[PDB]
RNA sequence: UGUUUAUAGCCCUUGUUGUAAUACGUCCACUGGGGACUGAGGACUGCGGCUUGCCAAGGAUGCUGACAUAAUGGU
């Protein structure tokens, strides 16, 4: 199959569970909102 | 000074509004947030929920950026 396999069987990972789910925003941040950027160069 | 709701009212009992409210106690296998520390394990098995695939269910993954530097780290 392969060329120059390994000299170690690999190990894989355990399958892990960690799905991902859309972020439920903060309730005051509605589009249209006038914000103050904290950080960055503005 | 003396009196008994009058041109202020109060106290006691009962009825009512009443299945009153609140406080306190207790419980919810009811729920909304904010912060902190930790990510051990390493194919598959298991117990479950959902609808075979999915799942927060036998331990962290995903999306990125900066720097690739003495920056982290050590002496």
């Amino acid at each position: 199959a392969a060329k120059y396999y390994p000299a170690y069987r690999e190990n894989v990972p355990k399958k892990a569970r960690k799905a991902v789910r859309p972020t439920k925003l903060r309730a005051s941040l509605a589009p249209g909102t006038v914000c103050i950027l904290l950080a960055g160069r503005f």
